[PDB]
């Protein structure tokens, strides 16, 4: 509809993926390389489904932070044939609040979606299905189980990838340039 949905199309037409574990089928944003990152609820194994093919995992990291705390970010490796567009120049450097940001996703279940969500928070600890979790951004929208891997996005920025909600708010991992760094 707007500058917003263009940024965010543009990210979902050639940076994501379908990834299915044996916990479903997630939302995976591509980021440079065969590097992609995925909600750590996923709990991704040595094989991985990409598009419904059979995908080695060549390496997956669980991100915590240096207080030794959860930040629910695992950045994935994968065995295939074909390099993502580098995005790594759209993440931010710092932890930030936001205005006006989408919230995109495409499984089997929501293909094409886009929810406009509004200001994001720097939110900081949230108890995230029980387990402590850092650098989580806040928006105030219902969100619903299928959305997480979701990819929220600002024009111009790549900021987070949905981890969960409470029915009346939706929560999201940072992303940042540092975790990315080759
Ligand atoms: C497909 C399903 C999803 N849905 C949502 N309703 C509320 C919050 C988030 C949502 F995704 C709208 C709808 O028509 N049904």
């Amino acid at each position: 509809m707007g500058p917003g949905f263009d940024f965010a199309q543009a990210i979902m037409k050639k940076n994501t993926v379908i990834a299915r574990t044996e916990k479903g089928e997630f939302t995976m944003l591509g980021v440079y390389d065969r590097v992609a990152v995925i909600p750590t609820h996923a709990s991704v194994g040595e094989i991985i489904y990409i598009n419904d093919v059979e995908t080695r995992v060549l390496d997956a990291c669980a991100l915590r932070d240096l207080t030794d705390t959860n930040l629910e970010i695992t950045i994935v490796k994968l065995d295939r044939n074909q390099k993502f567009r580098d995005i790594r120049h759209f993440l931010p450097r710092c932890e930030d609040d936001y205005n006006d940001a989408v919230l995109s996703v495409h499984t089997s279940k929501f293909p094409n979606m886009y929810i406009p969500v509004g200001q994001v928070t720097n939110y900081g600890f949230l108890n995230l299905g029980g387990t402590p979790t850092h650098r989580i951004l806040m928006y105030n929208f219902p969100t619903r189980a299928g959305q997480c891997g979701g990819v929220v996005t600002t024009t111009g920025k790549v900021i987070g990838i949905h981890v969960g909600g409470n029915g009346a708010q939706g929560f999201a991992a940072m992303l940042l340039h540092s975790y990315f760094t080759d």
